[PDB]
């Protein structure tokens, strides 16, 4: 009766989840519960697709609808479905999204960790699809998972200011920052923090373009011979 | 010192094809080439694009903003006789265009506005100074008056905030397969950098996008496009 | 265990009935500015163990920029002894590494001195 066990496994994490919405083990008791029985992938044909429909639009909107106005009611009703609907990554993406808006970062890094692992343990899923076409991973829902001294100096002093006034204001900073920089080191330090700004705005098309010329303005001007770490995290972020 | 009277004559004739006929644009659209033809170059900015030019007295304008809701043809002669004496004072040109569409001369105001468009198409530069007192010659409401992407984007910029535009400048980018498309995509950000009043950041920008056309070898292709980026720069 | 600690830091400065650390400093370890640092070095010791230490820190420093720098220690460290000869010679192939790793498109400051502080 593993079925039964599992039944265990997510009342317990019910549990530990009401006793303790802020902390982890719960929500990784589930996802445990849900990837047990799970040995290897569905079996697939045509394009990758899987014998499996996506999650009902109509639901997945109405919960992206929720968003703005989000509570620990919202999550709940998220979460009981991606225990349901068990390749649903994108939800696990979600409940992160919604855990992190609700004041629970250890929570969304958890739900990922946790995520990663599976993905880990059977990467074949990384490349499944619904029977519609759609992808078991997204790439937004992929570049999710993926992982200086006086650069941070700055950035910290930035991304504080973003939170006082909001976005606005911390662009106006970094502008009244900039125009006292001589040195071009610093002011590719800047331009760097107004990529990463926009990251954490909610603006991943626009972030990456400005990466992508961040990199080949960096491997042009040769610092692969010196300050190489700066040149391949500009490498990875461009994706 | 001769234009002088050629000035007041193309204004006579003016004031006269005005007289004869309120309800037809040529009469207005003449007084304006009497005030803006000698108009050649933009004036010296200085701390924070105030030009040396005083403005309209306020308590003057409270005035024309006061009879605004109950308006006769002697009021709009005052605010056009004052826009011949103010050539900047664009405010002045939305107040003759709206006291115009109230009284039922719907062909005039058009006018009225596509003459001033031409005027700043021409010295582009006046849409950013201001008098001396750093009231701005293309205010907040008259630019609203005269308004693919910097066309669709500026436009959110001034309807929602900022943050709206960078946006929605976001979600273009998601298709723009072609360099072209997306070197657009970033100058767009950088001219609504600008548009919301950091320069500097602008100018940071202008400069690796110039730098990079000039490397991309679009002086022989694209030479417009690199000489705007050129000057930007400054 | 990094969180049981990070949700009551007091833990890790706890000891038992006997003055027995909680968590030991071999523990910690288990889970966890040069010439600021060494240019006081000199004063104490003298320059002798200004280079040991300096040698340590050389040890891991995966990034050449680093280095760079723990060169220009090196050299800061021989000038204000007395040593201004070995000093210049130490200012040249730096000040070339640089113009050679394109460095006035980039940290041009770092060239501007070091030629003067060389020539």
């Amino acid at each position: 009766n593993d079925r039964a066990w599992r039944q265990t496994q997510l009342k317990v994490a019910e549990l530990l989840i009401e006793r303790q919405p802020e902390v982890a083990v719960g929500y990784r008791l589930r996802r445990h519960a849900v990837w047990a029985g799970i040995t290897a992938v569905p079996m697939s044909g045509a394009g990758n697709k899987t014998p499996l429909a996506p999650m009902s639009a109509d639901m997945v909107d109405e919960y992206r609808a929720a968003m703005n106005a989000p509570d620990q009611g919202l999550w709940q009703r998220i979460e009981q479905s991606l225990t349901l609907a068990p390749y649903w990554f994108e939800g696990h993406r979600l409940s992160a999204e919604v855990a992190e808006k609700l004041g629970f970062g250890a929570v969304a890094q958890a739900i990922a960790e946790e995520l990663g692992t599976f993905l880990q343990r059977l990467p074949a899923l990384r490349e499944l699809a619904f029977s519609d076409g759609s992808p078991f991973l997204s790439p937004e829902c992929s570049r999710w998972l993926q992982p200086g001294i006086g650069e941070a100096g700055l950035a910290e002093e930035v991304a504080q200011r973003h939170g006082e006034q909001g976005i606005a204001a911390a662009l106006a900073l970094l502008d009244e920052r900039i125009a006292q920089l001589k040195e071009p080191r610093d002011r590719f330090h800047a331009l760097l923090v107004q990529a990463e700004l926009l990251a954490q705005e909610g603006m991943e098309a626009l972030a990456r373009q400005h990466y992508q010329h961040l990199w080949q303005e960096a491997s042009r001007l040769g610092l692969s011979h010196w300050e190489p770490g700066l040149v391949n995290r500009l490498e990875s972020l461009a994706a």
